[PDB]
Parts: C-alpha cells; sequence; structure tokens
C-alpha cells in the first residue's frame, strides 16, 4: 500500500549501511500479525544485497496503529542491557527493533522441566532489576478497579452478550474485588518489577539455542510491566498453563484446569526462581529453604486469584472495544470459573 512506502522510508532513513541507498523496488515487507493495533511486519533487505557493516538484513517493524514515554524507555533499557531485542528506530508511529530467529513457545511447552526452570530464572533476573518507575504496588489494585468501573458502565447491544455479561455481574463483582482484597493485604509479597502478561505468546525459543538447557529463551512484550507484587507475576504465569490460545476455532481458546501445575511442578518452579532472586538463599539450610517455599506456595496460588479476576475483567471491556477475532465473553467466564474453582482448592 501507501503503508509500503512509509515502511521502506523508516528502514531507509533510520537503518545503517546497505539500508541507507536502498530503491522503494528492493524493499521486503511482509506482515507477522495484522488487526488496528501493534501490527507487527518482517522487513528485509535483498538476499542478493551485501552488508556494509554490522547492519542487519531484517528487522521487525510494530506500528502502534491506535504511557508511550513509559513503554519506549523500558523498550531501551532492556534493549542495552540485553534482555529484550535492540532497538534500531524510534518514532511517533512506531519502531524498528531486532529481528530474533525465533519462535513462540506453546502452552504444553510451559511444563516441560528445563523451559520451566528457565522462565523461573529470567523472571527473577527481571524482577531483581531497578527501573525509572513508580515503585509502590498500586497497578493491581489500580486496574482491577479501573476495569471494574468499565465493566459495571458496558452496554452490549445484542442479546447473547447481554446475557453472558448478566452471569458475570450476578457474581456481585464490587463485593468479591474486596473479598480479593482483604486476602491479598493478608498476604505479604515483595514488590518487584513484574512483565505482569508471562505466558507462552511472550516467550520467544532462540533458533540455535534449542540444545542449550539453560539459555534458550527470551521474554518480550513488556506492556504491561510494572513495579508490583511478585506472586501476581508467578501465580500469573502458573495460570497460563491452562489457556491455550492457538486453538482455530471460536472462541480462539482451549482452557483446561487439570493442567494448573501440580504442587511438585510448582515447587520445581520456584527452587529455580528462589535462587536466581535471592543470592544467598542457596546457603540457607534445609529447613529455611522448606519454609520459604512453603510460603511462597501460599503466596502465589492466593496471588493467582488476581490473575483470574484481573484478566477477566479486562477481557470484558475488549469484548466492547477490541477489533481482535477472540472470544472475549467467554474467555471472561472461564477466567471467572477458575477464580471460583482455586478459591475451593484454597478454602479461602
Ligand atoms: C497472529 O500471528 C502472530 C502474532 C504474534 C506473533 C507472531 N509471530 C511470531 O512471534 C514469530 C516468532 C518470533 C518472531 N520475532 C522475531 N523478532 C521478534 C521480535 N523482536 N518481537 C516479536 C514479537 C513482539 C510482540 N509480540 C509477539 C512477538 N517477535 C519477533 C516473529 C515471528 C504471529
Ligand atoms: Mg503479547
Amino acid at each position: 500500500p501507501r503503508t509500503r512506502r512509509r515502511a521502506y522510508l523508516w528502514c531507509k532513513e533510520f537503518l545503517p549501511g546497505a539500508w541507507r541507498g536502498l530503491r522503494e523496488d528492493e524493499f521486503h515487507i511482509s506482515v507477522i500479525r495484522g488487526g488496528l493495533s501493534n501490527m507487527l511486519f518482517q522487513c528485509s533487505l535483498p538476499d542478493t544485497t551485501a552488508t556494509l557493516g554490522d547492519e542487519p538484513r531484517k528487522v521487525l517493524l510494530r506500528l502502534y496503529g491506535a504511557a508511550m514515554v513509559l513503554e519506549s524507555v523500558m523498550f531501551a533499557i532492556l534493549a542495552e542491557r540485553s534482555l529484550g531485542p535492540k532497538l534500531y528506530g524510534i518514532f511517533p508511529q512506531g519502531r524498528l527493533e531486532q529481528f530474533i530467529p525465533s519462535r513462540r513457545l506453546d502452552t504444553e511447552e510451559l511444563s516441560l522441566p528445563d523451559i520451566s526452570a528457565e522462565i523461573a530464572e529470567k523472571m527473577a533476573t527481571f524482577h531483581g532489576m531497578k527501573m525509572p518507575f513508580n515503585k509502590e504496588p498500586k497497578w493491581l489494585f489500580g486496574t482491577m478497579e479501573k476495569y471494574l468501573k468499565e465493566v459495571l458502565r458496558i452496554k452490549f447491544t445484542e442479546e447473547s452478550r447481554i446475557k453472558k455479561l448478566h452471569k458475570l455481574l450476578s457474581y456481585n463483582l464490587p463485593l468479591e474485588l474486596e473479598n480479593l482484597r482483604s486476602l491479598l493485604e493478608s498476604t505479604p509479597s515483595p514488590v518487584v518489577f513484574c512483565h505482569n502478561d508471562c505466558q507462552e505468546g511472550n516467550i520467544l525459543l532462540l533458533e540455535g539455542r534449542e540444545n542449550s538447557e539453560k539459555q534458550k529463551l527470551m521474554l518480550i512484550d513488556f506492556e504491561y510491566s510494572s513495579y508490583n507484587y511478585r506472586g501476581f507475576d508467578i501465580g500469573n504465569h502458573f495460570c497460563e498453563w491452562m489457556y491455550d490460545y492457538s486453538y482455530e476455532k471460536y472462541p480462539f481458546f482451549r482452557a483446561n484446569i487439570r493442567k494448573y501445575p501440580t504442587k511438585k511442578q510448582q515447587l520445581h518452579f520456584i527452587s529455580s526462581y528462589l535462587p536466581a532472586f535471592q543470592n544467598d538463599f542457596e546457603n540457607l539450610s534445609t529447613e529455611e529453604k522448606s519454609i520459604i517455599k512453603e510460603e511462597m506456595l501460599l503466596e502465589v496460588n492466593r496471588f493467582a486469584l488476581a490473575s483470574h479476576f484481573l484478566w477477566g475483567l479486562w477481557s470484558i471491556v475488549q469484548a466492547k472495544i477490541s477489533s481482535i477475532e477472540f472470544g472475549y465473553m467467554d474467555y471472561a467466564q472461564a477466567r471467572f470459573d477458575a477464580y471460583f474453582h482455586q478459591k475451593r482448592k484454597l478454602g479461602v
């Protein structure tokens, strides 16, 4: 399109070497993810054109479509620190990032011992770093209260969605949030820099590193990241073991309660997290380690309720406003079913 030109100009003007002197009739762009927001494209030199210096042959273009300062600063910082794709270009419409040869993980891979251990280690790393953002943990209850406010105001026109929403509203979401509030306020959890969306779709498996045991993954997509309770980040990740967003028919996901990590799988994950986060931890006694882990299991199982609640509310608002083809109302109902299931399991 016209879009094609613009993208050519971005690459020509922002990228070094071969790119600088490149013609419009040599530009290779393809869609990776279309839509109206956060569109993703692959852009590349002709296979035929040689590279002057260090310039990449392929880049990823992200377009904002339809807090900008914050996300940009964070992405740049993560690039500088080698915990994210390099930033090659930034502009009002979007950015040019490094193209990492890789694929996203699938849902079932989250439970593989070595994958899970590395995710825990990466999360521990992310959690231990300093970022120029507000350190007060207002994000969790702030976001829930914001989405709850939207939810309570939403009017659907179509009858199907009116009834689905009516069933969700019948839980008494305001009162249930206060129930969650008293539970979580009685559960100490350290405030750390949280990814807040640590799912398979945000975890790259690096090409050529598949044989590495401990270093084959990169966490990406920090758009929800904030200082938050560590319980949320781990609990949210555990919840993600149940949800597979690759299903190709309506509602475009599958939920499987049975796939929530067992006590053993949770212990495996936190056994890998804790030494990467707490430098002393390795040197503690067996009983002290055991005490910490048992406490941490209670912590993250309770914060998993907020994952269900927050993303359930979020998903209701998305049904009203999103352009993505996804069964948002059914996903909201699946999160709320898991919320009540997890409360029954915990006895809270
Ligand atoms: C609707 O189809 C989709 C939706 C999202 C992502 C994808 N495809 C991929 O993620 C593939 C594996 C990773 C590939 N990749 C190489 N470098 C990448 C980069 N820097 N970012 C992302 C990326 C960014 C935000 N969300 C998902 C992936 N992806 C990068 C792109 C192709 C396909
Ligand atoms: Mg994402």
